[PDB]
DNA sequence: GCGATCACG
DNA sequence: CGTACGTGATCGCA
């Protein structure tokens, strides 16, 4: 059953045809400055395996790789593109990426290797990467014979599956989504990841020392209030101290003991001083372990930069995710944590950080898709949406809206985007289901368009079996027909939320593509560093700030045309912290 | 490995 | 009749 191929000792013309399935294997999960263990090429002339040191040293092969007119079909082209960037080699002409194709066809399949993608089309003549390389620590690159056949089988699968995948994407009206959106975006994310973000390690270490002292102080205070020393991080021990020694009320338990989540502690705070200290300890410990020590662990010792990897084929809604490190969840909500951002600085002298963010893109998207007259008018007047929602549901004028009213109206708006339910809103606001139901009823009386939309999208999910986004991203919801209330409700909330969060993802992704095109046309040095769901962070010479202030918001606001305007705010400064 | 926890939009 | 939507990293413990 073995697959025939040529284990070449050198590159030949036959291997450089204008169309081929290409495999540039990088086994390390984190591909930054990582080894390329082998190369496979499958084209009209046959199947070939090439040793990396050989192929990458061949001028003809390198030229072929960078020739945009020589088309390549691959799986996870970003991985190869980045690994090649670290070697100073440009990869061009990728016309088809099987990973992105599989992802668009069905995000829920969780495709993360050629074998999983091929299985979708009943093609199984290729092994899963885990089977070949192993997992965790027992992982390793096989001997050449085994490695070579595997890479060739992967290239062969890609060669065979391109057409079937493209045909189905076409039937789904997702052909442009792959070719004009996700694939071009992949190249942009590759540049962003490769550029990396500079870190002021001296700043982080200083913060780490100050946090260590404060943690010591709070730690001693906790032992003092508990009447003894114990492992504050030990659930078993903390549980005994709080709910047994100190007799605090037990409101929530886990599959092993008592729950001490912030949500629980906040309600226990009034009963004992030790609680606020535990919450504070939690806050500092989180910053220290995850954002100081953790971050320092992945900073490149030579350049002092961090190179995240944006997983473009993971989320069920079309969003990106970020890892090692995750640069999409750096603190900002609480001032003490926000300081962490002072450690993220420009990569060059006299450059600055520029951040642009969409204002209420999810609710604006909702106004558009639901075609709700009241909601669309609200955004056309660029009103404070939470104050406006409070005015409508509580039947009062703007001057009569109290802070508590805006807060609750805001919670209602979050629930609306998440997939509203009386139980969900009730838990969030700490009110009764009946009271929550009333808020929801009032909301729908004021936004009948949204109500009709939520009713219709759930019905559509049942009829078609999936929901879609503005640019035709898809998410199947088989549980929408479940006869189990909890299971079905999960699916219903997904039907309501996915088109909103997903369309917002579509919009910013297109904005990124449009932005890079504009930056190149203007030959600006400014470039993207990060994307945080509804915001874009760039760095650029101080001399380019004025032009960026006009260019970035415009490009983001014009990415797509909706029934309501899109609004973008922006800030810039010496550090990410200051870009506010 | 996995549940609890908490960081972000 | 009971979960708010979407993610990732760290730590304690089986
Ligand atoms: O290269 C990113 C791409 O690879 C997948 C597997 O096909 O994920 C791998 O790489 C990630 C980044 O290092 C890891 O977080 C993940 O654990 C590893 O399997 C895809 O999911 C992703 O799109
Ligand atoms: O009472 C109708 C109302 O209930 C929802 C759930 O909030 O859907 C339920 O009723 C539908 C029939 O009207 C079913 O198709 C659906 O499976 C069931 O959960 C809303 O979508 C609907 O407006
Ligand atoms: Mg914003």
């Amino acid at each position: 059953a073995k697959m025939a191929f040529t284990l070449a000792d050198r590159v030949t013309e036959e291997m450089l045809a204008d169309k081929a399935a290409l495999v540039v294997e990088v086994v390390e999960e984190n591909y930054h400055d990582a080894p390329i263990v082998g190369i496979a090429v499958v084209n009209e002339h046959g199947r070939f395996f090439l040793r990396p040191e050989t192929a990458l040293a061949d001028p003809q092969f390198v030229a072929w790789l960078g020739d945009e007119t020589k088309k390549k079909s691959m799986f996870d082209s970003k991985r190869a593109a980045v690994a090649l960037k670290w070697k100073g080699i440009e990869l061009c002409g990728v016309s088809f990426d099987l990973l992105l194709a599989a992802y668009l066809l069905d995000p829920a399949q969780g495709v993360d290797d050629v074998a999983a993608a091929a299985k979708m089309k009943q093609y199984e003549a290729v092994r899963p990467d885990e089977a070949v390389y192993g997992k965790g620590a027992k992982r390793a690159v096989p001997d050449e014979p085994v490695l070579a056949e595997h890479l060739v089988r992967k290239a062969a699968a890609i060669w065979e599956l391109e057409r079937p995948f493209l045909d189905e994407l076409r039937r789904n009206e997702q052909d442009r989504l792959l070719v004009e959106l996700e694939q071009p975006l992949s190249s942009i994310l590759a540049e962003m990841e490769f550029a990396g973000v500079k870190v002021d390690t001296k700043r982080l270490e200083q913060m780490g020392k100050e946090l260590a002292e404060q943690l010591g102080t709070v730690e001693q205070r906790i032992y003092e209030l508990a009447g003894q020393e114990f492992n504050i991080n030990s659930p078993k021990q903390l549980g005994v101290i709080l709910f047994e020694k100190l007799q605090l009320p037990v409101l929530k338990k886990t599959k092993t003991g008592y729950s001490t989540s912030a949500d629980v502690l906040e309600k226990l705070a009034p009963y004992h001083e030790i609680v606020e200290n535990i919450l504070h300890y939690r806050q500092l410990g989180k910053l220290q372990s995850t954002y100081i020590e953790g971050l320092l662990k992945v900073v490149r010792p030579d350049t002092k930069k961090v190179h995240t990897i944006f997983n473009q084929a993971l989320t069920q809604t079309g969003r990106l995710s970020s890892t090692e490190p995750n640069l999409q969840n750096i603190p900002i909500r609480l001032e003490e944590g926000r300081k962490i951002r002072q450690a993220f600085v420009p990569s060059e002298s006299d450059w600055l950080i520029f951040a642009a963010d969409y204002s209420q893109i999810e609710l604006r998207v909702l106004a558009h898709i639901a075609e709700d007259d009241n909601l669309m008018e609200a955004f056309r007047r660029d009103l404070d949406i939470h104050t406006k929602t409070a005015m409508d549901i509580f039947q009062v004028s703007e001057d009569e809206v109290t802070p508590n009213m805006r807060r609750q109206a805001k919670a209602v708006n979050f629930g609306i985007v998440y997939g509203i339910s009386d139980y969900g809103l009730a838990q969030n606001l700490n009110i009764s289901r009946k009271e929550a139901a009333e808020f929801i009823e009032r909301y729908f009386e004021s936004f009948p368009g949204v109500k009709r939309y939520m009713e219709n999208i759930v019905q559509e999910a049942k009829q078609k079996g999936y929901v879609t986004t503005l640019l035709h991203r898809r998410r199947y919801l088989p549980d929408i027909t479940s006869r189990n209330f909890n299971v079905r409700s999960f699916a219903e909330r997904m039907a309501m939320n996915t088109p909103i969060q997903g369309s917002a993802a579509d919009i910013i992704k297109k904005a990124m593509i449009d932005l890079n095109a504009r930056l190149k046309e203007e030959r600006l040095q400014a470039h993207l560093l990060l994307q945080v769901h509804d915001e874009l962070i760039l760095e650029a010479p101080k001399e380019e700030m004025e032009r960026l202030c006009r260019l970035v918001p415009e490009v983001m606001e014009q990415a797509v045309t909706l029934r309501v305007p899109l609004k973008v705010d922006y800030h810039y400064g010496s550090t990410w912290y200051d870009a506010k």
